[PDB]
């Protein structure tokens, strides 16, 4: 069967995470362009040895129990496998990350139902059933292309309560990928999902502002070690912007406002505090597009990415460090 | 406890409806109905359904004037009144999703700061219905994503206690009776009465086993349906089949809920859904949409029923 603590049982086969997430959105014009493979090499000089190949699937609003996948302008099977083979030529390891989004702009993590099934209303059976189509699609591809690793969700907050249905969820996923499976927590939530047993690897949305990593830290390092579960960030990072590191999570904030230093800073104290502890598996860290923006122009981009950027250099100092290229 | 037979009035809540020629003349009409309760409806704010702020008393919502001359007319038509504010939401979603993290998180909207501007806005009204006399106060409107929120909805409670001395309510949703765990800090239990045509002999006996087991008074704080092909299959839903219209559809949704609750000792009424401030020509009835009966068959079910003997003399 499954149930395991700090090493997932060896069928499945815990590595340290060196990563960055690849593709977000997940637009197949992006993808099938010439400058997909330009951008994913250039992303090798980050020092990684993972990447989470991460797309969009899509319900209306944050309560409609349908979600779509696979049609334009999401993308493609071919070029899921394309990013995964191109990932692994390169010699990384991948985690398949679909992520469901929300038409009408609402996070995901309000996506919610009510406890009660009602007559005329939309239930937690009908999402759950529309969301296991999605993620046995991904899981079976997950399979055939050889990847390492499944995430099969992210900050999904409203629906984790959910837990006998999370838990069929996860053995449906079990019979068509035998791989590694993760859930990405959002931030703060760490301590909050009842069914961490359930999966291989536990991790979180590491956005956490400047001035706390120390705290969390040691707020973390007690939480993984009651569930005796490795742990890893499945995103962190932080947009090269004006007060950005107060909310790392905020893609939304101080837009055009560029800071270079404060992403450097963010990048120093999260390292800082969070490296070699043997109860912690690393970090994919967010992001970097499909499409890639000049070097020139990188110094006035406000985006996630630190291509041409100084918080560049402190990960790749990081990631070839001793300390950190012995686990 | 009196038997309720009332109709909604001035839904969405619109100060320039409210305060036009047409507002009187509507809620003259409205008596016509054999009704002896009112429930004075409007609207308050918030931008997304995890927004935590409440806008009130602005325009386009009515004005505190506005409130006191709908409470004071419906009084001088010889109506008890029950004062309704109910919370919508911008972008059009249904307030039953509003809802926030069970956790407070730092960089996040919480329950604390959505239950701080909702009590602002609901002892408000509740500083209102106390001055103007209103009999009762109906504390929220089908908030099922916030039910579960009971420390912060009994603190609630106990600061409208403290500014509002007549009988308070809270409305749950169709279906929702037996899922509120609070309903001792209320004197009345009610919900939305949308069931479904041919449901309502099941749905007596379900809600009388609820009802009973708390040993409270119970009525529907909202029942009705729109004159639309096919709406008594989802009566509360306002958006079904626009434009075709069905007055023998509204009729039969009338009779058979008529037929199942009327005068048992354990209920005690309705307050209809609904009556604009500014009503449509008679002479437009057989053609118009509407949640409202006046114009058709439906209304003379309801005067029948609520001038009848069984309900007469509850």
């Amino acid at each position: 069967h499954h149930s395991s603590g700090l090493v997932p049982r060896g069928s499945h086969m815990m590595d340290y995470i060196k990563g960055m997430t690849w593709g977000w959105i997940g637009n197949s014009e992006d993808w099938r362009s010439n400058e997909a493979e330009r951008s994913m090499e250039e992303m090798t000089n980050l020092a990684i040895n993972w990447t989470a190949i991460a797309f969009q699937g899509l319900q209306e609003t944050a309560h409609s129990p349908d979600i779509t996948f696979a049609e334009p302008p999401m993308v493609t099977d071919e070029n899921v496998r394309w990013a995964i083979a191109k990932a692994k030529s390169l010699g990384l390891s991948v985690i398949l990350k679909p992520i469901v989004n929300v038409r009408d702009g609402t996070w995901r993590a309000h996506i919610n139902f009510f406890d009660k099934d009602v007559p005329c209303e939309p239930t937690w059976s009908q999402w759950f059933k529309s969301y296991e189509s999605f993620m046995l699609h991904y899981a079976k591809l997950a399979e055939d292309t050889g990847c390492e690793m499944l995430c099969i969700g992210c900050e999904m907050v409203q629906t984790e309560r959910r837990e006998k249905e999370w838990r069929d969820l996860i053995q449906k996923v079990r019979q068509v990928y035998s791989g590694i499976i993760t859930y990405n927590c959002d931030k703060y939530q760490e301590d909050e999902v009842t069914w961490w047993d359930a999966v291989d690897v536990m991790s979180s949305s590491g956005y956490y502002p400047i001035g706390s990593w120390e705290h969390h830290e040691s707020r973390i390092k007690k939480i993984v070690e009651s569930w005796q579960k490795p742990f890893f960030f499945m995103e962190a990072g932080c947009p090269s912007r004006l007060e950005s590191g107060s909310v790392p999570n905020d893609w939304n904030k101080n837009r055009g406002q560029i800071d270079m230093d404060e992403q450097r800073v963010f990048y120093e104290e999260m390292f800082k505090f969070f490296h070699g502890q043997k109860w912690f598996y690393g970090f994919m860290l967010w992001d970097w597009p499909a499409k890639l923006y000049r070097l020139e122009d990188a110094s006035e981009n406000d985006d996630y990415c630190v291509y041409g950027k100084p918080a560049a250099e402190v990960i790749k100092s990081f990631f070839t460090s001793n300390k950190i290229a012995k686990r």
